[PDB]
């Protein structure tokens, strides 16, 4: 029993961080296969930052003006290539560690592990989602850019996030491993605001059938909705709509608790509706939308 | 920016789970050098957990009952010993993968990582704290007994934690890498109740200095106060008697912030009188406790 913020364990991607610098500017790296993955800014000077031409940018830049060390070993750079926002450093040498990966291009809602890397060093691992404004709530400092957010199916890797920006308002954006942005972010120092920050209305629900699971009980009432009167009161709550295909993503948990998802939606409109009067549901005084339905169930069933 | 509940990089414990099964029971073991390290309760049948006599029930084990699998390699076991409430199995090869280690117990307030694994293998990794009940709020289901919890310094992992003991509220309860078990706990199915679940002071101050640090400033007042002051609202509110030792830790938060600690103290009681009015801090309604002023640091800093 006991329900935590649980990350994936993150050795697999320990042994894939690199450090990467370009002129002076340190930050991670992906080493895959002979493939280094890491954010184009490295090429940057805080200059070139406001308004960068990365394609000319990268005309002043050789294969030898990429310094890779793995650990205290630094590796042949023999090719470099740009992919949208990431650069692709082609080494002489594979990563022996590559564990089987995949690249996956996640949805606003899904859960991911960010190992945090300074240095090509691990620093630490943390739970994030990618919100529905397709920013991320992290940790990162200066020179945590190329750090990863990944997910593990049992030995594959499905790397989904690389760091590459802070907002002025504390929230991160990064890219895929293909170099795409999530969201309409843009690797420049410029005017970008998130969109409304709206709670995964999927993940509480998912959460609140967690909670009863591990016995906290108190918030289940007498009452029952349907879509259309729980969107209402999404709408009204910064919540995103709720649609069948969340419901049914939702019935192994109405299964395992005998709780029909609408009934479990009920006890969130109440709770939206009411607050929490100073209770708590696992351990937290608001509700937590950062556990997917497939997360619940992978902790309560003890996936490895 | 971003202040996240961060857990150690975990591949360096990852490389030392093993699988011990006795007679019907699987749980897991921490090699390390030539010893696999598991609760004493492997011995047990569930019969046996009402009223165990381990040395008596130890008697009828032979080193070939303890069938210890690393990966899908099996250990030759010569030899086995109880230390307390841990076993000890001396195994015929070296753990490759041994990191630097040491054997440390902690204090209550003292924050670590779990690995939580079944079967000898990782499915997560969160950060976790000895409560001041010496008790723990894991994620932790049949098969998670000998996960551990540690601290890691630069490449030195400091093993704190083993895990044998779910009580019935809920919560926590384990051992040292000696056998000790934090607390007043025995690994028996017997009534054990967890004392008051203090909030551990120093570490909320710690994290109102993490606050103030990553933009979050709403709660600072006016006001101070003085030790013996705020103790008689710590008091009311079952949070720990703040000391001037905790003062003395919470100092280079106080440098870098400018904010005096008796200052925070002050919000910090505001805070306790008068709740969050449907406020967050760091993304939390209630007050984080489960950070150290060391972690703070860390974090804020960017430590590898
Ligand atoms: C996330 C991270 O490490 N960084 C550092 C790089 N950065 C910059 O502002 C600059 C890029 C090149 C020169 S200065 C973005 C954040
Ligand atoms: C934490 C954990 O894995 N366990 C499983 C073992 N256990 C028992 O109740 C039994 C011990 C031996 C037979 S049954 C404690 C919790």
């Amino acid at each position: 029993s006991g329900f935590r913020k649980m990350a994936f364990p993150s050795g697999k991607v320990e042994g894939c961080m690199v450090q990467v610098t370009c002129g002076t500017t340190t930050l991670n790296g992906l080493w895959l296969d002979d493939v280094v993955y890491c954010p184009r800014h490295v090429i940057c000077t805080s200059e070139d930052m406001l308004n960068p031409n990365y394609e000319d940018l990268l005309i002043r830049k050789s294969n030898h003006n990429f310094l890779v060390q793995a650990g205290n070993v630094q590796l042949r750079v023999i090719g470099h290539s740009m992919q949208n926002c990431v650069l692709k450093l082609k080494v002489d040498t594979a990563n022996p560690k590559t564990p089987k990966y995949k690249f996956v291009r996640i949805q606003p809602g899904q859960t991911f592990s960010v190992l945090a890397c300074y240095n090509g060093s691990p620093s630490g691992v943390y739970q994030c989602a990618m919100r529905p404004n397709f920013t991320i709530k992290g940790s990162f400092l200066n020179g945590s850019c190329g750090s990863v957010g990944f997910n593990i199916d049992y030995d594959c890797v499905s790397f989904c996030y690389m760091h590459h920006m802070e907002l002025p308002t504390g929230v991160h954006a990064g890219t895929d491993l293909e170099g795409n942005f999530y969201g309409p972010f843009v690797d420049r120092q410029t005017a970008q605001a998130a969109g409304t920050d709206t709670t995964i209305t999927v993940n509480v629900l998912a959460w609140l059938y967690a909670a009863v699971i591990n016995g906290d009980r108190w918030f289940l009432n007498r009452f029952t909705t349907t879509l259309n009167d729980f969107n209402l009161v999404a709408m009204k709550y910064n919540y995103e709509p709720l649609t069948q295909d969340h419901v049914d993503i939702l019935g192994p948990l109405s299964a395992q608790t005998g709780i029909a998802v609408l009934d479990m939606c009920a006890s969130l409109k109440e709770l939206l509706q009411n607050g929490m009067n100073g209770r708590t549901i696992l351990g937290s005084a608001l509700l937590e939308d950062e556990f997917t339905p497939f997360d619940v169930v992978r902790q309560c069933s003890g996936v490895t």
